[PDB]
């Protein structure tokens, strides 16, 4: 079927299947498995940090990154929109007792230093202690603007701030920059990486950091639950796609402005495209009705005002073609 | 001494003292103080409320009322510079598993509405749950337009969002509407009352609200370390100053009002001047210099760029004009 | 290898993963996984249940229970020995803000009925509300009474107390006892199924209860990080292991039993013997010694005074036969 | 009226009222209290510490100590039944984020050390982090044996926790020793004063340590809503009280054991006797009736199966005349 509605329903590949299958395992708890190891020592080396750590989920990977930055009370200062300050249940404050302080970002996805900058607190009673920054490379599609992250990152040295970046779709900024993950991994203390959507995984995430900061986030995975024994044959996907999906973020890149351009002739209002992802005004009168015309041509979108398409591997040109043809069919 | 800080440095009256030094008192946690229970009683019966609980700090009356109000994983949306999000050190989040969605005020004080509701949480497991919309009347001096308290009244019903009102300076912006107290504690669900600031009591606040609200705010008080025992001596203060200290706040706001044309007509730069608050940008380098000239006079200002002025019953306007002609011979 | 140290190692079998790559998947976020909602509605069946939910390990499996069944301040009653007490690095308390009360539990496992009503707090504002008691079948290999887990559930109705039990090794007890999975889950309103363990699955497991129960487990394991999304591929060996590995768990109880007699008649100290669980006094002076001269033959036991055997799947007779040798030649 | 609830119920006397009124104060959020600094310095001198702190409950100034001494995920060992964790409606696991590690106390009240052990948690990522051990010097009247004091700080040392102790009742004990106050408090890191029961304060708790231990616990006390005002006025009452009324403790002492013994005479089974406290099997078919006949005779006791009998200095050796006639008279 036709999924546009995120680059997480990325399916298993015939490769990826069989590298699983074929992966030597054993118990991680213990640290005994040869490809979760292999994994993380590959994402270490390939940002230039010293050690990374597995995780069911991005989400786990946020709240782990979170705890392990921040202890009770202090706080952490970021978007307003960003995933693990909105779409994470709230975890931070709810579970890890971590004071969020969210701001609006800028347009090109950022966070304005002189706003981050009003936001860090004194060392008074009154405030909570300011404590890490935390960005996204790739928020929704955008890619930060290179000479930002050396900012940022030049801005919390001086101020005495950790860095923390949201690289769910870190690679989808790679492809776009043009240069290597440890070109821009350089300018943030700790940072993310999802396996489980661009990239084709069907489960699995990584935080990757210093030595001491992945050893704390040891303990909070394993008390949040993310634990687990034989994760060999999930990290086995993770290093087939590290190996062999990250090049072809390009194709979905082209796929996703190409279809902008497509839906832009048949009469639909593209609000922007960036990366693997494009934004149409639907409209109100019309979300729903679009949703069930689509989901009727075996198209499944997130119904809208505001629809948000996202690209991927398990998504074709001529798919979109389709999409492309059954959407200009309904405007007129 | 002349202290323009903060109203919060009133100091206790003799008739007060008299009242506190003669009053009967009990076991409070036993629930058989005499002054704290009628001291409750008369602020529910004065407001519209069925309950009331009297505790240590409006800080806690704040953090009490949050947690009364919302559950684990709960959500409250908030000013981005109220206090019970700015000035309480995170406690909502950091001591009580409170999710916090703070929104930048208008110029007025007011939360827009508008703004408030793309910040309710759609029933998702993505997001923390909205449940609270916390005001803050007085608002730096900031007193809230009626008709947006009716409207944020009105707003938070047809949400099914419990209403609460930072009232530390309720009794403030009360003697600016020129109204009863019932006529704005009719537009929230609870409210707190502040009695160690402009009323002038020695320290004690009051969170009132239905009696099951209050019910549970009973047991937080006790967690958070509320729960005094003969305390009646502290409310028969709280009495005193209902029952005096409320009508004369009218001498603050019109010395505030008084002082703003002197220091104006002096060559300061008043920004602005709300009830018993004036605001003066006095800059870098005049700021800490302007704080040690007056520190010497014994008239102490919180020194800044830009200085608050606070006025109270310690502070006459004869006072208030020698600090003026104080701040005439700062410039030359 | 020869791996007596935990149940936990077990490795998938070629018919496991074959039925993990074969495996129809979807997106669990958004609950279109095939497999996964298969293994649930299994469970559920299969126990007397209304819904069940699958998770990345069981010690999220409790963490999310105990979330979904207290609220801040809220309480459960457990041993002091039990998995999610102790082994969990307090989650319940750091992470979801509940109050543990702990207790010893008897010589067989169980918690003392009468020590348990003696922990249920007064509804007074002192302390914290009790609200669960959570039990542990199989419990270090020993099997509860079947007449303790129906009385610990008219204890628990009658005192209007949820009760849940962690059954990471459910179906250990379970073949003991000769029943099925149902009548004993019908003793509780919430039980966990580790897929892990000794039933072979590499990760996974599973919390099961009332529908309604289940929905706010659900917001839970989300904000925990479990919610992942093609999960089927991992759910797929837990069908596998349900229709398959439930029955030979009799092997391993019979070789545990087995070895015990071996390695007590050759001069092995063999405290106590409980379904997959052996228990050797080994003692200081010889503790490491023992794990050393194991280890070298590839036996690995967890040393310490007292040896935990753990036998499993992975572990044939043949290959006990050989470490009991190992051992009898231990002493000379 | 003749009150044995609790020492709690202690009111103010002539000589502490006059002391109040009398007292100098300012703002303590600032520190500009004499009276607040004088107490707080006393105490501090007094016990041999770097510095005190003024907090509103006993309830706070252990949940404030217990914040200051674990971060997130730390845990401190302390008595079943032990105040800061049974009777504070589980303040440190709930608001705190730490783990309670809860044992049974001995006869003496003591926590037997080898139990303490047994309970320290290895560095393993299974088990909370074992940080503080908890003690309480008078524990339900009992006053823990002075030796047992000096090996408890010296274990602690040897194992690298800090030790707190609940001195609620500490003078009691001092008393009872016949030494100083700093001679018992220099085997504690921590140790809290309650000026509100015993020595007859209406409000009012001290937590004294080392100066930066103290800071932390200014930040916790202002978090959790302690950081009061003029709180000069109740200051001035705590220092009488340590200048005035900790010597005729003995007084309540000698009142509790002449006491014990008239209602021995009378028939009550009198379970033991122990400072300011005395137990009576009263027995559950009696207890509301007792509770009543003594109510009537406008005597106030907590109805029970086992009534705790508590003196203090507003119930006289005549008044306890009265109760013991009433009560020969209840049992024949
Ligand atoms: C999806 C996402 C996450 C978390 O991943 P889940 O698999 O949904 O838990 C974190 N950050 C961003 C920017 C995401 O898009
Ligand atoms: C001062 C103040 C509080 C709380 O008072 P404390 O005594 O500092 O705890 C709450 N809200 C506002 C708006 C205040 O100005
Ligand atoms: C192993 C175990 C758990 C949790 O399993 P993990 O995979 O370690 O999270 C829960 N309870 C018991 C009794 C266990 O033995
Ligand atoms: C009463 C008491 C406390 C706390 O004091 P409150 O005034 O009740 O908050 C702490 N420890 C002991 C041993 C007590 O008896
Ligand atoms: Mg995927
Ligand atoms: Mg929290
Ligand atoms: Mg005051
Ligand atoms: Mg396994
Ligand atoms: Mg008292
Ligand atoms: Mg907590």
């Amino acid at each position: 079927m036709i999924d546009l509605r995120s680059d997480t329903v990325t399916r298993p590949s015939r490769a990826m299947l069989e590298a699983m299958m074929a992966a030597p395992v054993g118990d991680d708890v213990y640290g005994d498995d040869p490809t979760v190891n292999a994994l993380q020592d590959y994402a270490a080396e390939l940002s230039g940090k010293e050690a990374a750590i597995f995780l069911p989920t991005g989400t786990q990977a946020n709240l782990v990154a979170l705890l392990s930055h921040c202890e009770r009370g202090e706080e952490y200062i970021v978007g307003q929109a960003a995933h693990n300050y909105l779409f994470e249940a709230g975890g931070a404050a709810v579970l890890g007792s971590i004071q969020p302080q969210p701001i609006d970002a800028a347009a090109d996805g950022t966070l304005p230093l002189d706003k981050v900058a009003m936001k860090i607190k004194p060392d008074d009673i009154h405030f909570a202690r300011t404590k890490l920054l935390s960005l996204e490379n790739t928020h929704n599609g955008k890619v930060l603007p290179r000479e930002y992250l050396k900012e940022a990152w030049e801005f919390t040295r001086k101020r005495n701030l950790a860095l923390h970046v949201d690289g769910a779709r870190i690679f989808n900024a790679v492809v776009a920059y043009g240069c290597e993950l440890k070109e821009i991994t350089q300018y943030c203390d700790s940072f993310t990486i999802c396996l489980s959507k661009g990239l084709g995984t069907p489960v699995g995430s990584l935080l990757v950091g210093n030595r001491d900061y992945i050893k704390r986030a040891i303990r909070w995975r394993k008390m949040t639950g993310g634990g687990m024994r034989q994760s060999g044959i999930l990290a086995a996907a993770g290093m087939y796609a590290l190996k062999n999906n990250v090049a072809r973020l390009q194709e979905d890149h082209d796929n996703t402005a190409w279809m902008a351009e497509q839906l832009r002739e048949a009469g639909a209002d593209v609000m922007r495209q960036d990366t693997n992802m494009l934004f149409v005004r639907v409209g109100e009168e019309n979300a729903a009705a679009l949703g069930e015309y689509m989901k009727a041509r075996n198209v499944l979108i997130n119904a809208s005002p505001i629809v948000r398409l996202v690209t991927h591997l398990d998504v074709s040109r001529a798919q979109l073609a389709e999409v492309a043809a059954h959407w200009r069919a309904f405007l007129a």
